[PDB]
């Protein structure tokens, strides 16, 4: 009657020790938050794995998470400013056992081959071929010119952020990394992504916003880029800006069926509240922050496109946040 | 820190009001079991939704699940001993709103298009569209003789209970729906299912289990029941009672592919325990319970193919039992 059964299939992914050494670091961090994001999004979408990122969740609450990815950084206080290296554990909290224990040396170009093993190493341990839709999707939304890794991850957390501020930044970073990299196209979508959602925090004038729609065009109609949930995300977010909700929901239904994210949650509340739908808008929401909980996610909700109160909109989220 | 967040996408099947009346009623209850099991086998399979179906979980633990789908009888009292119509009801547990609310009158034939109206239902009101491959599982694995329905709602339910008595009994009426329906190739493939169990149980002669496996060859070849979960479930029982531990773990791990079910979870515990592997054994055990808790699955655990030992093997189930 008052034990909460644990589910296996539900995990949870943690981050430890963000601070190791008491400041940074500015590299290792934002990295560690893309393959978090990789995992959990990899996993919801190609598994019957539910899982919660919670790298941006700095509270403990009681859960039904049968297991816990844990990152976290370690110092082998060798010497004085020696960099840490990176803990990621995997512990089944049905019986307290560890089924994957990696010991990770990150070194600017490494980046992918270190997510390599991981991605491959849970693959084992839980029982979990990586499907080729999977497979194909990886080779596509990750720069392969390493030089480029370290500014990719940082454009990824600045999205996550998704104040002005931090779109700004990562439209710069993605503007660098296509002139640096003109075969990988996703950064070219992931920048008219972000630039789309920048015209709804500060309008561009006629000329610029025909230039972005141009560019929007010519992005969404790339073969490579077809069987993307980014495509459907832009088609979603320029719908959404036209106040054309058929048409965005549609799109971003389409974005759901390739990648199960936070983000896409929050664009489908988005398209609810646009169509008058506040209780369906409130399902999405809740669904984005259990999906990845904390102020990234609240900051997109209560922001993103439009104003959106949590008081009004998503009372639970409202009352939850509060108790 | 103490709250627990309800997850939208994770939802609990509960049955209220099973003694409709004071008896029954010995139609009506196997058939809103087989719905409910249905329903959340295919959630399970084909969405990214996790259901935990309660409906022979006699507990109210709190739980995360952001949604219940409740089946409830109800008299409408207009004379004595009138039959309960069946009220199925879906509640978003987050701000406690009705999703979906039917009333449905039972009448031994329209079992299958009241199910279709559920199913058609829920599709809309979980926004969640059924997948070629559901769609075409659903044909083959449900009788299309209207008069044949009860009895294998009832096969169903006896293959639930596990119990040699309930197995001899759900053996002897797959075998009459076969004679009356030979075309529901799916029947004869399932007593093969609950024969192989049943030879586990109380072993065969040598002739009659030669037979049975002479029979087994020719259903696991059949065109038709290509792409479903049964001639996996067959191949992964045949393999265990042969001791064919990487037959059986290869076969399985293609059933649940098919079908993420409680039976299945239990099928692979089987299996890691014959490879003396009970960690991965426990986990197993743990999600069938998860997917379906209560007497039946855990009689499963216990006593399927072969006796195991919850204390030893599954601890923490022991504990949470105990708790």
């Amino acid at each position: 009657k008052s034990r909460i059964l644990l589910n296996p299939r539900d995990i949870d992914i943690n981050m430890v020790n963000k601070s190791c050494n008491s400041w940074s670091s500015p590299y290792q961090l934002s990295y560690a938050i893309g393959v978090g994001d990789l995992v959990a999004t990899s996993l919801n979408t190609f598994s019957t794995f539910m899982v919660h990122d919670k790298i941006n969740y700095n509270i403990d609450e009681p859960s039904s998470s049968g297991k816990t990815l844990s990152i976290a950084f370690v110092n082998q206080r060798q010497y004085r400013a020696q960099q840490c290296f990176m803990s990621i554990k995997l512990v089944d909290n049905a019986d307290g056992s560890t089924m994957l224990d990696k010991r990770y040396v990150i070194t600017n170009g490494n980046q992918l081959a270190i997510q390599n093993d991981l991605l491959e190493s849970l693959s084992k341990a839980l029982n979990q071929p990586w499907p080729q839709r999977m497979q194909e999707t990886l080779q596509k939304i990750l720069p392969h010119r390493g030089a480029l890794l370290t500014n990719f991850y940082q454009a990824h957390d600045y999205l996550l952020h998704g104040d002005d501020k931090s779109l700004n930044r990562a439209s710069e970073l993605l503007g660098e990394i296509v002139q640096s990299s003109p075969e990988f196209t996703y950064a070219r979508a992931e920048k008219a992504l972000v630039d789309i959602v920048r015209h709804s925090q500060h309008p561009l004038d006629e000329k610029q916003l025909a230039a972005l729609n141009t560019e929007i065009d010519n992005i969404v109609t790339l073969p490579e880029l077809n069987n993307l949930s980014i495509i459907y995300q832009i088609k979603a977010v320029s719908a959404l800006v036209k106040g054309k909700t058929d048409e965005s929901y549609q799109a971003i239904n389409t974005g759901i069926d390739l990648e199960m994210s936070w983000l896409n949650y929050v664009l489908l509340g988005k398209v609810y509240e646009m169509k008058g739908m506040n209780r369906e808008a409130a399902e999405a929401y809740l669904t984005a922050f259990n999906l990845r909980p904390g102020a990234n996610t609240l900051y997109w909700i209560e922001n993103g496109i439009f104003q959106t109160s949590v008081p009004y909109v998503v009372p639970y989220l409202d009352k939850f946040l509060a108790s």
